[PDB]
């Protein structure tokens, strides 16, 4: 997250760190959202590589013992069947991870609430991106979980020629684009939390930013629109 602030450690209890095994260590690669005690929602592109993955819930500082973490293996990966890694602009950037164990819920570990199917946010709706991704274009991962305020940019604006044009689909949410705040590498897969009727819900799965840079004016961060995938999510969990 570029232009973020450090989150409070109990603000975003559905955020997870998706990590892969790297020698005798683990490396953070992506975010995700805990949606059942044994299921995480992330981006498909986060799991294109043939890596060994784990999920960390209750994580605040990637580099320090928080005293709240639970570490759990990924048992099964179900990528959306229309996903193509060489066509991120086509959409379908979503995957579900079945965890090897059910995590225990507490003030640091909670299920993310998803919107009702079909819900579309008004332009300029209040949202936060969260993650441990780079804090500058071509920078380094955050140590502590970051948040940034990224108001939505509706489809008509986002898909206009000075924004993303044809690259953005109605199956996506755009947010931000102010040139200061954005998602960045290592945020992919994580949530966009939007305040609706007094409740935050996870409306987005972080999918991409511009090849030119993370915080680029009129290139808002692009997310998979969770409300387009409710039936798919429910069907995968019910069949697995
Ligand atoms: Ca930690």
């Amino acid at each position: 997250v570029v232009g973020g602030t450090e989150a409070q450690r109990n603000s975003w209890p559905s955020q997870i760190s998706l990590q892969y095994r790297s020698g005798s260590s683990w490396a953070h690669t992506c975010g995700g959202t805990l949606i059942r005690q044994n299921w995480v929602m992330t981006a498909a592109h986060c799991v294109d590589r043939e890596l060994t993955f784990r999920v960390v819930v209750g994580e605040h500082n990637l580099n320090q013992n928080d005293g709240t973490e639970q570490y759990v293996g990924v048992q099964k990966i179900v990528v959306h069947p229309y996903w193509n890694t060489d066509d991120v602009a086509a959409g379908y950037d979503i995957a579900l991870l079945r965890l090897a164990q059910s995590v225990t819920l507490n003030s640091y570990v909670q299920l993310g609430v998803l919107p009702r199917a079909g819900t579309i946010l008004a332009n300029n709706s209040p949202c936060y991106i969260t993650g441990w991704g780079l804090t500058r274009t071509n920078g380094q991962l955050a140590q502590t979980l970051q948040q940034a305020y990224l108001p939505t940019v509706d489809y008509a604006i986002c898909s206009s020629s000075s924004y993303w044009g044809s690259t953005v689909k109605n199956s996506m949410v755009c947010a931000g684009g102010d040139g200061v705040r954005s998602g960045c590498q290592g945020d992919s897969g994580g949530p966009l939390h939007c305040l609706v009727n007094g409740q935050y819900a996870v409306h987005g799965v972080t999918s991409f930013v511009s090849r030119l840079g993370c915080n680029v004016t009129r290139k808002p961060t692009v997310f998979t629109r969770v409300s387009a995938y409710i039936s798919w999510i429910n069907n995968v969990i019910a069949s697995n």
